[PDB]
């Protein structure tokens, strides 16, 4: 019942975006995306409660508004990213949920939810 499936589709969908949408170098994605993994590892590590997904929803979510996500930001840091490109390569208006058994987001105020990841309990 553990963080790692719901935290890696999360950062996998945000990797893939650096990929599709930037030119960044898979030895850079792949440090991003283990770093990114243990920073919402760590992020998450008291604020998951499997048989309550909900709970905790809105301290877990990723968001990009008109701040970068400063979890995100000093990570995309480590490989050379500054918050102002990630601005530019990542969706506007990005709202990020990652709970227990579901991941999905939503681009901007308005966009349709999207499922990333779901699984049974």
């Amino acid at each position: 019942t553990d963080m790692l499936p719901e935290i890696a589709a999360a950062v996998g969908f945000l990797s893939s975006l650096l990929r599709t949408r930037g030119c960044v170098s898979e030895q850079r994605l792949k440090v991003f995306s283990g770093a990114l993994q243990e920073a919402l590892t760590e992020h998450y590590k008291h604020h998951w409660f499997p048989e309550k997904p909900s709970k905790g929803s809105g301290y877990r979510c990723i968001r990009i508004n008109h701040k970068m996500d400063p979890i995100i930001s000093r990570v995309a840091s480590q490989i050379g990213l500054s918050q102002p490109q990630l601005h530019q390569l990542l969706p506007s208006e990005l709202t990020l949920w990652v709970d227990p058994y579901e991941v999905s987001y939503r681009i901007g105020e308005d966009g349709s939810i999207c499922v990333l990841y779901e699984e049974a309990p």
